[PDB]
């Protein structure tokens, strides 16, 4: 009898979006036991090796153990989903945490750097290569000062494909090996984008940048690289050092992950126990993460405008079918198997394959709209309801994020700070621009968040 996800665990609260699919909060149904797990839909996500093989790596990344490295727990397999289980953190990602502080230094980069080559050198040891090492992949353990990273994703792109689509690969350039790129790759790939992540920690910019995704891939590939940035001269000639080694361009004269936690660099700084702080790298940093998250926000929220447009019209011809007199009127239950419906094919709430949380939101619904969950509905309205609260929600979420941007709360974003976003994001050049000169129909150069919001909705056929 195979074991079914839904029996053993019941879903919290998402948690978010990471590669391959949305990551929920869930809880063991007998023993209370809290867990994160990412949920991989089979529909958007290929697979690259067999089924054999992705067995037995999970079976192999179960057995793994290291404080530097998620914890994952269990996997199940349905028609529809892959669901990997393990250990939730609560610290939230390295760089959210970076920004917040008053002052970072080498000392503390260089703690954070053993500890990604800690965990990366006991993966290698066990054959398993990243390849898709970035900062959001660097979570802390918890809340605390002194909390642990844990990498997540250790082992997944070796049998998932990754995704085409800007708002999966947001950040992704900077990051990635030039020997992934040409298709040659081993576990060295990890050591480059360790020693890339390392560059932005020291500086706060990437050594690979460019003006929209393809200029980065194009930077990488040549593999070229400066310390002329003014911060550079506040950073030890030790780091640069190791940061030259591990961005050696040949992997096989790179340097191990292994031999970088030997290095001078390494020794040096996180030894017992007066280092200056790295002002103006935290100040890049700070810009540079505000710039990702805001992009980010953005092509969320554009892809769940296109969500919705999807899903208003297929739930009202659910109803429409399941309606036999046509009247208009449907029971709760009724509500909750068209909804179901909707959820089980579209896969774009993975905390909706449930039956037992879709009975919940159908009811959180009813008792939005004021409607009695025990009589007959007008399910017109509860699709209104279900989707505008839906639609509220994605455009509270862009809000958040553009007030984070805002550091200064000047209420705006100006022509040069919509250039860099939609760079990140990918939205070519002369289409926003045209986008913002319908928009900012008195040449302002700037747009507070109302026009913002606008110009997503133009730019994703609204
Ligand atoms: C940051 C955020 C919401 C994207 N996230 N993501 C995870 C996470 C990442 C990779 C996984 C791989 C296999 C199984 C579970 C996984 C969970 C994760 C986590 N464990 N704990 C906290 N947050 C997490």
């Amino acid at each position: 009898s195979t074991a079914i996800f839904s029996d053993r665990y019941k879903g919290q609260r998402v948690l978010g979006k990471g590669s391959f699919g949305e990551v929920i909060l869930c809880k063991d149904k007998i023993t209370g036991q809290e867990c994160a797990v990412k949920v991989i839909s089979k529909r958007q996500v290929k697979q690259k090796t067999d089924k054999e093989s992705l067995l037995r790596e999970v079976q192999l990344l179960k057995q793994l153990d290291h404080p530097n490295i998620m914890k994952l727990y269990e996997f199940f397999e349905d028609k529809g989903y892959f669901y990997l289980v393990g250990e939730v953190y609560t610290g939230g990602e390295l760089f959210d945490e970076i920004i917040s502080r008053k002052r970072f230094s080498e000392v503390d980069a260089a703690r954070i750097i053993r500890q990604v080559l800690s965990g990366i050198t006991y993966m290698h040891k066990n054959k398993i290569v990243h390849r898709d090492l970035k900062p959001e992949n660097l979570l802390l353990e918890s809340k605390s000062k002194d909390a642990n990273i844990r990498i997540i994703d250790f082992g997944l792109s070796t049998h998932f494909e990754a995704s085409k689509k800007m708002k999966d690969k947001i950040g992704t350039a900077y990051y990635i090996a030039p020997e992934v790129l040409h298709g040659t790759y081993d576990e060295k790939c990890d050591v480059w984008s360790t020693g890339v992540i390392l560059y932005i920690l020291l500086s706060g910019c990437p050594p690979f940048n460019g003006a929209n995704e393809y200029d980065i891939l194009k930077k990488v590939e040549k593999g070229k690289y400066t310390f002329e940035l003014p911060q550079w001269k506040k950073v030890s000639e030790s780091a640069k050092d190791l940061i030259r080694k591990m961005l050696t361009y040949v992997p096989s004269m790179r340097i191990s992950a292994r031999d970088a936690l030997d290095h001078e660099w390494i020794q040096t700084y996180t030894k017992e126990q007066d280092v200056p702080s790295l002002d103006n790298a935290i100040l890049n940093i700070r810009q540079f993460q505000g710039t990702q998250k805001l992009a980010q926000a953005a092509l969320l929220y554009m892809g769940s405008k296109l969500t919705s447009q999807d899903e208003t019209k297929e739930l009202t011809a659910i109803f429409h079918k399941m309606d036999k007199n046509g009247d208009g009127q449907l029971d709760r239950a009724e509500l909750i198997e068209g909804y179901k419906e909707l959820m089980r094919m579209k896969g774009q709430d993975a905390s909706m394959l449930d039956a037992s949380a879709v009975e919940h939101e159908v009811d959180q619904v009813l008792d939005a709209v004021d409607f009695d969950k025990n009589g007959y509905i007008e399910y017109s309205e509860f699709v209104t309801v279900a989707m505008d609260r839906k639609t509220l929600l994605s455009r509270e979420r862009l809000e958040r994020a553009f007030r984070m941007f805002d550091s200064d709360n000047s209420g705006k974003i100006s022509s040069t700070e919509l250039a860099t976003i939609f760079g990140v994001s990918d939205v070519d050049s002369e289409t926003w621009k045209s986008v913002l000169s319908e928009v900012d129909k008195n040449n302002d150069g700037e747009v507070d968040f109302d026009e913002f919001q606008q110009m997503l909705l133009k730019l994703c056929g609204n």
